[PDB]
């Protein structure tokens, strides 16, 4: 199992412009368009992704091209991110994928707010740090995903997932 096949499950597949949980423009595999109300914003940034007048629609390639895109800028991003780096550095793999998971779905920004349980989870104490990202918004919003990378997290394994 991998970071790939694990979003994949999170985000789901789809090929015609949706409205996600918070309610923004998004399509494939939880590439989000844009956070502007106007569907035609979201067909033009379609567009403008795709490279080709979509009118809306994709193909499951196109969906993988820019999910692909989109992990490689997660990663990069991590790698590039002080409060980050270190922190990926300092976890296994499985765990990696588990901040890659977050980082994906909440931005580089939204996930350096988890200070706490990161700095935690720097200190190896899963337990503790688990708790807390689970006082949040995000776990509050989407409990079930949330508690399947908070279990990730803290077990280093993938049973969560199976
Ligand atoms: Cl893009
Ligand atoms: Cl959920």
């Amino acid at each position: 199992m991998n970071i790939f096949e694990m979003l994949r499950i999170d985000e789901g597949l789809r090929l015609k412009i949706y409205k996600d949980t918070e309610g923004y423009y998004t399509i494939g595999i939880g590439h989000l368009l844009t956070k502007s109300p106007s569907l035609n914003a979201a067909k033009s940034e379609l567009d403008k992704a795709i490279g080709r007048n979509t009118n809306g629609v994709i193909t499951k390639d196109e969906a993988e091209k820019l999910f692909n895109q989109d992990v490689d800028a997660a990663v990069r991003g991590i790698l590039r991110n002080a409060k980050l780096k270190p922190v990926y550095d300092s976890l296994d793999a499985v765990r990696r994928a588990a901040l890659i998971n977050m980082v994906f779905q909440m931005g580089e920004t939204g996930v350096a707010g988890f200070t706490n349980s990161l700095r935690m989870a720097q200190q190896k104490r899963w337990d503790e740090a688990a708790v807390n990202a689970a006082k949040s918004r995000w776990y509050n919003q989407t409990p079930n995903r949330a508690k399947r990378v908070i279990t990730t997290f803290r077990t280093g394994t993938w049973d969560a997932y199976k």
